[PDB]
């Protein structure tokens, strides 16, 4: 049994080491225990990261909370625990793997993580794990795991339009996003057997909670262009200055843009995966459409299964949302990739940047 | 009948006449009402909505209006400061500030039985009017729908206040602070609560004659006003306001810009929410009393919880003078100046449009609340 469990860990880490991690396959391998995918992946990553040790996190409470958090994810076509797991894997990968030419100032007193499943080929590379303190990256990983907690499979617009109690409760501002963060943090405080951050002083915990909220609320698309604008003003402005990883604010922004990219990574994966996710999103949209119909309301754009515009939807999405975000992130040179020759006065190859471009074509 | 209708009119004219003054004697009204004093807010709201014409503009049914505002009052807890009386005071302030004559204010704007949704309505106070063309009032630049939202927001900005600060709630990990992720915890609760109350029952629906567009906008405007009363964002609003209105490279206002209009409206409740040290000594002190008493009530609970008593909240070690001094210096002070610099403050010209004293925009103006502020400041230094 001991060896059997160790084999499973090495197996997973090997699978997850690919940006195009076959998450749907894992779902199958787990079979009936499929519902514990988010907690299992969280455990595996917190180990590979070393966070469990860095913050003396008791294994029991950790699993208690995340096993609970998982059950909070409804059984809907897209915004479910599998999505959360995917978003988690993405932020982990994006802040762990080698980034061509990334200058690592804080190159690992504040603790810094380092994935045991990869390392920079040489000084020509770098990674966020070396510029962003472990506390902050843990907030990101946790935020990712709870960012779509208890999603109803409906959009903020729908909630706001139908004057849903949840929308009235939050004054129509980031309705879902607020509810995700609040519901999850509430769950955490519900029982003492969930408190896995007990070994953090009131100071650290206060900040950790802040960071987690900031990350989750940044996943509200209505604020997409504001983050993007703000991120570029700091990172991609020849009259500005790089980032200054020694700055909390700058670092936070980097983290927010990172989770934003991870939440909508769909079209930046291999076609196989991209289509599987797309199928989920639209099926969920069509359900929302059938309701608007039943409520005698105008069906929202791209949500009418009788008059679909799947390609127009995806083409539009990539063009206006994921695309510009990816470029900004790429321009800041934070995207993991690899050099092409033996010489940023050199050609790099960004696998996800490539996937995005190819996918855009299938929707044109 | 007539002997009953003629008496109802008298009360109206009285209240209006009394409110027609920046230093409206609220507490005197509280007593004049005595046992029916629990309905100050609903009575003032109704009165002000007639003085402005809002009842007619949006064909607001009296029954549902009273129904809702009566219920809204009841939501205000019986605490030392954040109570229906404070609400009524703030409501009166925004009403006054956006209605009385303002020296040199541009009038750039629109100066039967069916509602014409094609035309943008503007309200006009019956209890006053611009002395001459040298004066302009805010109600002439900000559409009725927007001012009505400001007034309604004032009436609900502190709904169900617990008498505790946001910091307190965040620190004690109150269920409400968790719910709103420590962001404008109280302010969020006020708006969400009042709105939930409004949609609670059909007999509260007094806005039943606004089309979906108008309602949607009204709701948005109200929330924006209420949430601006969170002092944590005080300096941010002040900064932004200065950037537009009066700064080195300031632009102006352009009342045609919805955003600028909202900013002005927000800076208004902002001021009206803390008008205390800008009223006459009498009123200023009476308010100061309520605030400290409440601050102390908090300090007590902080103690019963084994928490460090928050600054100025320890009654067995008060620092009232220091408190007010600082507040009038770092908060209300800079706000009034900024608002004054933009020239949006009611007031009156000192001299004739001939101030070229060779024997020594250009003429002199006297702002009542501007001086009250300088005076009250003295009695704390
Ligand atoms: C689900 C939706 C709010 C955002 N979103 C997304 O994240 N991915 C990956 C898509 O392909 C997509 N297509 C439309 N909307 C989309
Ligand atoms: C009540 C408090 C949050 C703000 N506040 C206020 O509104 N007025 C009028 C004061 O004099 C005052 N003094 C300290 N804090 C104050
Ligand atoms: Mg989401
Ligand atoms: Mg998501
Ligand atoms: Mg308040
Ligand atoms: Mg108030």
């Amino acid at each position: 049994l001991d060896l059997i469990l160790v084999e499973e860990y090495d197996s997973l880490i090997e699978k997850m080491s690919n940006w195009n991690f076959p998450i749907f396959e894992l779902v199958e391998k787990m079979g009936e225990k499929s519902g514990r995918i988010l907690s299992q992946v969280m455990y595996t990553l917190f180990q590979d990261t070393g966070l469990l040790e860095i913050f003396k996190i008791p294994t029991q409470q950790f699993m208690n909370y995340f096993r609970a958090l998982e059950n909070g994810y409804r059984d809907i076509p897209y915004h479910n625990r599998i999505h959360a797991t995917d978003v988690l894997h993405a932020v982990w990968y994006l802040t762990t793997r080698p980034v061509p030419g990334l200058q690592q100032i804080h190159n690992g007193r504040i603790a810094y993580i380092s994935s045991k499943s990869c390392s920079n080929p040489d000084e020509s590379y770098g990674c966020l794990s070396s510029n962003i303190p472990a506390l902050e990256l843990m907030a990101l990983y946790v935020a990712a795991a709870m960012h779509d907690y208890d999603h109803p499979g409906r959009t903020n617009a729908f909630l706001v339009a139908t004057n849903a109690p949840q929308a009235v409760l939050y004054n129509d501002r980031s309705v879902l996003e607020n509810h995700h963060a609040a519901s999850a943090w509430n769950l955490y405080l519900s029982r003492p057997e969930y408190n896995f951050l007990l070994h953090l002083d009131h100071v650290e915990f206060k900040r950790f909670r802040f960071l987690v909220i900031e990350a989750i609320l940044a996943t509200d698309l209505k604020k997409h262009f504001d983050f993007l604008a703000e991120f570029n003003a700091k990172a991609n402005d020849v009259n500005s200055n790089g980032i200054e990883w020694s700055n909390e604010n700058d670092r936070l922004l980097v983290c927010q843009v990172c989770i934003k990219l991870a939440d909508i990574n769909g079209p930046a994966k291999v076609r196989d995966l991209h289509l599987k996710w797309t199928e989920g999103i639209v099926n969920e949209f069509y359900e929302q459409g059938d309701e608007e119909a039943n409520l005698g309301l105008p069906i929202s754009p791209f949500m009418d299964r009788s008059s679909p515009q799947l390609a127009k939807l995806q083409e539009s999405f990539i063009t206006h949302i994921v695309g510009p975000l990816c470029n900004s992130y790429d321009a800041a040179g934070l995207l993991p990739g690899q050099w092409l020759e033996a010489e940023s006065r050199r050609r790099i190859f960004c696998q996800l940047m490539h996937h995005l471009t190819e996918n855009h074509k299938i929707w044109k």
